[PDB]
This record gives C-alpha cells, structure tokens and sequence, in this order.
C-alpha cells in the first residue's frame, strides 16, 4: 500500500484555464473521470501503477463456436493491453484444445480454466485464486479486438464503460430492464449512463461484490421466471446505478466501426467489435 | 468499507457530449477530478458519504494573536462545513482560555489541544487520536471565513487546494524553493500545480504521511541551515508533486477577494480571507 515517491519527470505543465476536452464531459456528478484520449499523462500513469508492481487479470469466455476469436483477441492484447505491466490471463472455455498458442510477452500469464458446455457473472464471483493472484480484474468479451492502447488509465475500484450504441443518448431511451418484476428494473426517470456487458472492472474485491450482486440478481428474477431484455448487462447496469463506478471508461474501450464509424469525438479506437453471427 | 446501495434518487441525467465546465481544467493528467463548481451532484454525494457514517477532523491552529480569528472562522464553519456530517474540530491553541464559546450543530464537537507558545506539521503528525476520531482530516489556517458550502466533494484519500495568487500562472514563475540544498527543491521544469499551504487534507493515514514527510524535511533543512522560501507551504509543494494528490480543489476554496476580487471563473467563494497583518 506505501506508496513511494515518484521520480522527476519532464512533461507539459497542465493549465488550470485550458481544458483537455471541451467537447465531451471528462468528470461524472459523484466526480468520477471518464476516461477519453487527452485526459490523461500515460507517463505519470504508468510510473504510479508500475511503484505499485500492479498484477492485472483478464478474464474472457470463449464457449462453443467463439473459440475462434481466441487468436485475434490475444495476439491484439499483446500488442495493446497493459504492456509493461504484469497480466494473467484467464481464459473461460469449454474446449481447452481449441485455444491457440499465443507467445507473450514477459510478465504476462495465461490459464485456460475449463467450464461446462448467469454463466460469466457465476464464474467470476462462486468459482474464481483472484485474491491471491492479481490485484485488479478486467472482464471482456472475446469477439473483439485491440487496435489501440488499453492501459492502467482504466484502473480503479469499480468501472463501466460507455455503450457505443447509446452515450449521445437520453435516459428514456436506454434499453434498461424495464418491468418492475425483474431485479434490474430501472424506472424512465433514473440513470446515468447505459453501461456495456463487454467491458467492466476494478479491483478483485468490487469485481467480486459485482459480480455475485449480478449473479444474486440473475437467480432471483430465474426463480420469478423472468429474464431481463439484456440479460447480465441489464444488472450490470441496475448495480452501477446504484453502486457508482468510480471511473467510467468512454466508447473509445468499446467501439463498433463497422455499425458506427468513427465519429470526430472518438480520437482512438481502442477494443473493436469482430464480425460474428 | 462494504457499502450498500443508493437509494432511487430523480436528478438530471448527465450528458455525455455536454461538459459540465468548459472554461477550466476539471481533471489534472493523472485522473484526479479538480472540484469546481457545476462539476458535482453534492445529492449523489452526501448520500454516498453518509451512508459510510463519515467523519471529519478539522484541524485549526490559533496562536498568540490568531486567537482572534477562532469566533468567525467556527461560527461561519458551522453555516458551511460538511453540514449534515459527522465533524470534530481540533483546535491548538497557546491560551485555551481565549478560544470562543460556540454553538454547535448535532453530531459536531469541539477539542481544545493546548500547545506550547515546523509546528503544524509536526504537531498533525507526531502528536496526533485522528484514527480512531475520524476518517477524513482536513487542515486549515485560522485567517479565514468560510462564505459557501464547503463539503464532502472534497474528501478523497490527499487533496490539495490551488493557490488563488498562481492558479493561472506558468510553472516557472511558481514560488517553489529553488535552491537544490533545500528538501523542498523543485526546478523550473517540474511541477503540476502550486498548492496554498492552508487547506489540504485526505484520509487519516495520507494525511500523517504528507505531515510526517514535510516534518522530516523540514527537520532536515533545519539541520542543514536552511528554511524553504515559504516554510511549510513549499514542502507540501514537493510532496505533492511526488504523490500526486487524488483531487484537488479549485480557488472557490481558498481565496482572498481583498487581493484578488471575484473572477468570472470563480462561480461561488467558498472559504476567504479575513484581513489580518
Ligand atoms: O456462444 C457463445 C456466446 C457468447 N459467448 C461469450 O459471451 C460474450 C457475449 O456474447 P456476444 O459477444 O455474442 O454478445 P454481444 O451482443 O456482444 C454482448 C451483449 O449481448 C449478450 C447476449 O447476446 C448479453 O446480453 C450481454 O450482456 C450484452 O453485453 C462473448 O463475447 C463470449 O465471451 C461465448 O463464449 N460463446
Ligand atoms: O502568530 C501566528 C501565526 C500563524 N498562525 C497559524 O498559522 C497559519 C498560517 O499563517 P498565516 O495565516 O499568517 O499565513 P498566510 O500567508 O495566510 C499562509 C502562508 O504563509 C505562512 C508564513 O507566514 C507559511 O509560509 C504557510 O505555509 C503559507 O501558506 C494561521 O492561519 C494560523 O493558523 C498562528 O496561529 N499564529
Ligand atoms: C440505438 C442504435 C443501436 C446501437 C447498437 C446496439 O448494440 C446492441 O445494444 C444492446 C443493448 O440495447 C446490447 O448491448 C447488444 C448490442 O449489440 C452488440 O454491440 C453492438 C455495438 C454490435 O457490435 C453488435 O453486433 C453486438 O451484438
Ligand atoms: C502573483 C501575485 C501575488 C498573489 C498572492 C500571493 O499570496 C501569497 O503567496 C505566497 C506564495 O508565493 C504565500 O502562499 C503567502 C500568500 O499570501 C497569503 O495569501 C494571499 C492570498 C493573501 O491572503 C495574503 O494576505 C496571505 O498572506
Ligand atoms: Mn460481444
Ligand atoms: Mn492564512
């Protein structure tokens, strides 16, 4: 926890009457970053985390036929996720064979831990050596792909980020669970963001609280028999209203070129959608 | 730690492509929110930090003459302070005989710590109770009345306050101690921000190590015969500098009308100078 002095670095003064971006918000109403391009001194990041020897998890699922996205999503991590610090991933299949041989760099980790042909937030939260492994958990989809650097920027208690489908949207037209029946239902009148399944986080201990939240939440609304219109990102999206995140990442972390371009407010696009179904 | 839910609250939903400010910096480059106002829901606030039953220290010092100033700065504290919170004031003082009867709202005490005629940082750190009284310090000079809400936007594990003389200046022109026999030594090509020496503050465990760090530096200028160019205030500079603060607060919190009027970037004066000397 101490945490020692940084050493003298040269880097631009930050101006107090000079924004980094006026045309986006950069701080929530609980004065929470969200995290865009120009926001932040990567330098200073990277010194603080790397004080610290931070240990990052990923964790991935890869069932049935999304065994094919392993390759690209891996060999793209490398390339782009964290590089410079420690990272294990763990990766959540069905068919341990189907997972490619990827070549990591120093300091990176991979297990393939095997699961059966609410399955994720189950996993995560009770099966999942966390604790004892990694300090901070990052939850993704595999049917993506890094183009762009994913570092410690993101790091923080709790984090959502940003659907790319719906941040210029207003409230009342977020695809939240609707129906009061349901655990996750959320009311027209409240929200702050429609936060994406794809890509969450934090440290091991608010993953944990997340996750088994979600799943605690998933049983009750099976047991009731009904099933939230978004499944575990529609109580992803109930727990993060109710629990801020303390940072939240923008659609820069969770982007789909092919269904939306690349707007001007995008200045990086970091972790793309692949093509499947 | 384990905090529960908020409860439904109806608010205005924040919008992504509306910045909440866009004359001013409202994140420092290493992800710190800068507490300025319009940049905070204090709704979403309090009831976060109320449902963690916080507590705050304020520490005073208030020797020989400066007692004077006791009987404004408590009265106005109490319109201003962290009202609906759990608040202990700590007040040092040579003569506890002169320190001022004043009324109190619930859940507020005062402790009168008598001290003789490197003080304060010595006397936070090591003298002073604080972990098992409260879970946030914050520390203040005396000559001051506070004028606006001053809240828990402000709690963060460090923070520091821009100074009002500096907020717009360039690094070189910072009165940082520049000579490289001192502790407190920053070149002309380092630093971030010049903090005031008379409001920072943090949890209890990062507040005694900024106060224990500065004390130890102080001690080893003092040995070396010499005294940083604003005493205290330029050891905080260069503690701050090399464990970056976790928010840092905006002039709205420590500002001086008399010296400096009330600019347009200045929505509210929340804690000012009383005029002295
Ligand atoms: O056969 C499979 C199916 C899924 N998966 C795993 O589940 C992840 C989400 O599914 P998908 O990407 O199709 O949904 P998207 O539309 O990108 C993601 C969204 O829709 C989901 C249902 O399809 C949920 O509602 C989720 O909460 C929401 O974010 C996928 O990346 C794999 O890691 C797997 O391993 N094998
Ligand atoms: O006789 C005294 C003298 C001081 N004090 C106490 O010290 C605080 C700082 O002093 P002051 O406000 O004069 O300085 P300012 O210019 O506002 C504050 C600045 O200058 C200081 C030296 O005068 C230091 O350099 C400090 O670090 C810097 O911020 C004052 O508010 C009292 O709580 C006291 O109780 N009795
Ligand atoms: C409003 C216009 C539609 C914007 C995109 C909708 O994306 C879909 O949003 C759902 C919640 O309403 C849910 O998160 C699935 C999501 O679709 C996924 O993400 C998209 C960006 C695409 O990559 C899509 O293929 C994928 O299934
Ligand atoms: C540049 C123009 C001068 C701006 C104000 C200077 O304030 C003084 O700054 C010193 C560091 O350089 C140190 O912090 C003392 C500070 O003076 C205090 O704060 C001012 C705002 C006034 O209230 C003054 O009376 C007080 O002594
Ligand atoms: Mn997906
Ligand atoms: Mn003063």
């Amino acid at each position: 926890e101490f945490m020692v002095s940084l050493p003298r670095m040269v880097y631009p003064q930050p101006k107090v009457l000079t924004p980094c971006r006026k045309d986006v918000l950069v701080v929530t109403p609980w004065l929470a970053p969200i995290v865009w391009e120009g926001t932040f001194n990567i330098d200073i990041l990277n010194e603080q985390f790397r004080l610290q020897n931070t240990t990052i998890g990923l964790t991935v699922f890869a069932i049935k036929k999304y065994v094919a996205f392993l390759k690209l999503f891996l060999e793209t991590a490398e390339k782009h996720f964290m590089v410079g610090h420690r990272v294990h991933y763990y990766v959540f299949t069905d068919q341990p064979a189907a997972v490619p041989r990827v070549t990591l760099g120093t300091g990176r980790q991979l297990s393939v831990l095997e699961v059966r042909a609410m399955r994720r937030m189950e996993m995560i939260s009770f099966c999942e050596r966390f604790l004892s492994e990694v300090d901070y958990l990052v939850c993704v989809d595999v049917d993506m792909e890094f183009r762009d650097h994913v570092g410690v920027e993101i790091l923080t208690p709790l984090f959502g980020t940003l659907h790319p489908g719906f941040y210029g949207s207003s409230r009342e037209a977020f695809t939240y669970e609707r129906r009061p029946q349901s655990q996750a239902y959320i009311p027209k009148d409240e929200g702050d963001f429609y936060y994406m399944g794809a890509f969450f986080g934090g440290s091991v201990q608010e993953v944990q609280r997340l996750t088994r939240a979600c799943h605690q939440a998933m049983m009750v609304d099976q047991a009731n028999g009904i099933e939230a219109v978004w499944h575990d990102e529609s109580h992803l999206n109930k727990y993060l209203l109710r629990h801020k995140p303390t940072k939240v990442l923008s659609p820069e972390y969770l982007w789909d070129q092919q269904l939306l371009g690349w707007p001007a407010v995008l200045r990086k696009l970091r972790f793309t959608a692949v093509p499947k179904n």
